[PDB]
């Protein structure tokens, strides 16, 4: 009769997802426990209430024992898993249990970027049983604490559902072994993009937006160049925020744009100087109360454009 | 009598090609079929129409089943190969499927840029059976949905042409074992490169060009420095774009020229400032009308003379 | 009998602590003292009052004298330990020790920054023997020298408190052997932090208030803008001192903040500009002057609401 | 009777030359012939007049055939060689070819760059038998094709000589195996230096040059700062062109004196605008004409020293 | 009776210092010597003066002369030994010799920079035989050429004082065998230093400094705030020769130092345009006058003041 164990995990933050390198990580906890009298012993001769070990893998205990063990690992991990407050539970009645904080690294595919504050995405933690079926078996998920595990603030990514099950998988020369695997879903956590990237562009851009009031035109033309440049600076010191990819991201459809109509302004500042140094000034009032105007408009559908196409059907 | 089994393969994106790096990756589907009559069983027993196994390999299923099986190996593969969806389908009758979708690292030579935009470039995926001729051999290749695989948008590369075909090549102690290569012609996919720095370039060379409309010139002076001023920093904002190579690309051809011609354009403003304050103020006039028409054609001719240089025969 | 050795341990510097690369070195001493009645010689063979080995880890001496030693190795190292100034003194009566410098890279979690001044961490070394409980033991404790390790000025991290202690963890096959932990609290040593990122930034802030005393506005505008342009270069040079996350940290709240104000600056000035040559110059000053007032008072406000946020309860 | 084997190589393009990865990597093509009675057959069973194989290494048709092959192994490869279009042929009078393109990643030493340009350099490509010299010797070289190699344009590396020998060198357990090394001397293609580096510093530097023809001071010396800024960041948009060495490089004595002979004529401009607003402005033409004539001078008088220093004796 | 050997070593350059990498390389040559008789043999079989090998270790022609013969192999090495010329002479006396230069990469501990130009660094070379003390013994070292090496100009690293002796440690199973180490101290030959760093931050402070001459002030507050900008520019370019450590090194001290006087300089050109405008431009004129000579003497005492805590005692 093949021992049955109850087995729960949950995550705290997952970091590092990167296109090249192909891998990320992951911290958490998980929790082991069944029940063997085999493990049972006299209080007499211990004269305590309970026996514990501390830092060490099941395998090691397991092996200066000599009784089997319900060892493990991770179907993908990489390297090495740190372990912390590692420590085993023994009653007399004959139970057990076992809590690892721990930290993989895992192997991961190539994600398909494209739309950047979208990212929808899939993460999958694999448990595997390095003992076959008869000795020790899954038997029931312990929906323990809270796999969301939300500590402070944020990290580099959010949860938006998740979903956990057991299956067999084959096994050396016959036979099965248990298998647990964790699936989620994730979002970019938007907040860092929209307090970082978006809100400075809003003001360089409505800076170059409000110097049409002017009525002189050669200080306009002189701060049109100027912020030109300073958006040009801006749009290097995000630098690294946009990996290096073959296609467009969303970001980069909005920097075009932006720059374009940025050198849009400069170029019709100069006409408005050559305008009204001709003798014309009247038309040169026409032309700036067209462009205040025209350019809100313009971002708006722009924006609203963009949503249609990238963010539903058609 | 070797059983014969039938082969199918698609590609839905190709990533990662780095001229230091001489490797990249690809992801995409695999399907393999075959008939063998010892696999048959009756219904009676397992009272079930199929049978199925989930997430394994051919080896394992092949190793617990003790008989036989098609297993197979990507003939260049680095480190893992990645694996979801692995699933493979017994009939009563005796036939198999296997599907499983994928992404490889693979190696490859160093390949010669030169002509950026044009990079014309060769891929091929090649597969091994891990099993002597007399086992299993490759039959037919089932062309299968698209091996174009256009899925949304576009990626670091597009298709062209392919075509496959399989062979013999030779095995340990003597035998041969079947082999299915894939091969690909691929295309830069120069639409983000048109839509991200050309039209920019364009924009600020425009603005360069227009302020020689002015009749005074402390002011164009002013603006042509700080025009070229924020052509060298775009020219910086690319940086990664242009890998370091030892020799010319096309690109950097455009990018020299343009520079040279916006210095000669503050030169120029410098030197028409001077014979504008010394009297003869008439010749400035005379200098603006040729450079404005100057600039175009010089312009349109070097973008011919680079075609006819790059792009065809002499 | 197992015999008995005391061990201490000091610590001088910690460097290289990288969010990416998970891991991180130290540098320090070691110190190994312990008695067995077999190693004792007369001195009468000898003629000398002590014997010594110069250049070599125990297992080497050990190997040589065909007698057992104390062998040891540090729990998560990796790649390789160096060694310096190696020397192992045996007295006449049989008493020996053991001195080492050592740097070593050690394998590390995942930390969370977060706010990044605070930065309080967990730094652990571990030190395991290689002989089981029968052939040595650790016994107790030698707290020598200065754990603290100061040498001069600081590096990249400060001690703040510390404790070592002794346990047993299982072996191989039975048995167990000694460990000996050491744990470090550590600082991220502000000094060289608010010297030399926080006094530019109060400079570039400052010179932009101080231009609103003006009484002409084209000057006071064109220098508004060259200093935002300035603020942006700066923000840029620190460049590789705030790793790429994905979360804020608090440096990253304060330089947002501060340039969403001098762009704010940017357009009070163009309002001005506009509002002087209006006509209605009057209530201009008055604009300066509440400006001046506001906006230390803001700065004041922001920095005592971050410290009540993030740095005490609610 | 050893049988006698000729062999001939070719190299196409050298690139990947980093003083920091202290090596490179080749790619080029290789071929072999040799004759042996014992691999002849008679037309009659084949029924063909030639017999080959495709798409496998020297080692893998050996092992199938059971008979002793030349097979071979460059003498420092790292990880492994690409090669493609593997040929081989069989003759039925007993003689034999074949062909590859590979491409090999080689270990180097090294380098001592110091003059930047000049570079003269040594690269060596070794090839060894993996069989003793009773069974196969290197006999004679066929110098086929060009080692040249020229195709199109230009790569990282160009060649100057080169000559290629065969040796013997000691083999396992007594016995030797022949060598055949090739040795090229190269050079660093400097058309790409002159077009992309020195043009554009030849303009910058002449338009501060120019500006000295100006009668107004004021903005003479706006443009020479803004000049002075620009030749700043050009300089750093080379970048990653200058590697990051401890010496000094004849490019980065250019850079230096070019950079202080720029803030030497922003200071010239300051003292010129104050001695002219003093009121004697007759002077100052006699500065600016004694400038105008001196600087082309200095420049022309610093190439000449440097050419001598570096490219000559004494 | 164990035969003797001489044994000689010299350096030409050391490169790559990184304090991330922990590791360096370093090119030189080695010399070997010693006598046998058994190799020994009759001029009348070889017909010869002398008997030479071409192009392999000690180990080769070890194997295949069927003789012990003194092999060797660095301390602390990291992949593979580079050599070329290797040769080695035998007499019909029965002398011998071994020449060979070489270039190895070495394991190195994790430095403390500190002071910047000071950078005193030592650096140890371990040359180890790899058989046992019978059959060889390091005798006398062979001082021959230069250690110091001298080629051409400077390298990365220069000497100052070395010194090699022979030691005996530990072999496998009793017995010992000779070690060979050179000790050296080095400098971080300032030359490049000084004539690339500083000299263009002289002559960017010097123009800040000499703008004060002017009378008028919208000028001089212009010239200021680019200068400043120039600056902040100028010191990024530096970038990666000031290695991303936690603390300060002097050159940041200087840097701090210098940006904190330029925004000084904009915040009193501010208050003097002011203070002239108000009405009272006597005293302008004095505030100049001041800081003229006031700067100069700040600089020197700052020197002096680092100079004193940095280079000497107290």
């Amino acid at each position: 009769e093949s021992d049955l164990v109850t087995v729960g995990l949950a995550v705290d933050q997952i970091v590092g997802v990167d296109q090249r390198s192909e891998n990320f990580s992951v911290v958490g906890t998980l929790k082991l426990s069944w029940h063997d009298p085999k493990l049972g012993f006299s209080p007499d001769q211990c004269g305590c209430t309970v026996k514990s070990f501390e830092d060490a893998s099941i395998r090691a205990v397991a092996g200066e024992i000599n009784l089997p063990l319900p060892s493990f690992s991770f179907y993908n991990q990489q390297g090495n898993r740190w372990s912390q407050n590692q420590v085993i539970f023994v009653t007399p009645d004959g139970r057990a249990s076992y809590f690892e904080r721990f930290t993989v690294t895992l192997q991961a595919p190539d994600f398909d970027f494209l739309a950047y504050p979208f990212d929808r995405q899939k993460f999958s933690i694999k448990v595997d049983l390095a003992v076959p079926t008869n000795m020790f078996i899954f038997n029931e998920i312990e929906r323990f604490q809270q796999v969301v595990g939300d500590q402070l603030g944020e990290e580099e990514w959010v949860v938006t559902s998740y979903s956990q099950e057991i299956t067999e998988v084959p096994f050396e020369r016959g036979s099965t072994n248990s298998r647990f695997t964790t699936t989620l879903l994730v979002k970019r956590n938007l907040e860092y993009y929209i307090l970082r990237i978006f809100v400075p562009l809003f003001l360089i851009i409505s800076v170059s937006w409000v110097i049409f009031f002017l009525k002189d035109y050669g200080r306009q033309l002189e701060v049109a160049s100027g912020n030109l440049l300073v958006f040009v600076a801006f749009n290097f010191t995000i630098s690294g925020d946009l990996p290096r990819l073959g296609y467009l991201t969303v970001l980069d459809r909005f920097m075009i744009v932006s720059f374009c109509l940025t050198a849009i302004v400069v170029l019709i500042s100069v006409c408005q100087k050559r305008l009204g140094a001709v003798g014309k000034q009247a038309v040169a009032a026409q032309i700036d109360t067209w462009v205040l105007v025209i350019y809100p408009l313009v971002y708006s559908l722009y924006i609203i454009w963009v949503y249609l196409r990238f963010f539903t059907d058609h």
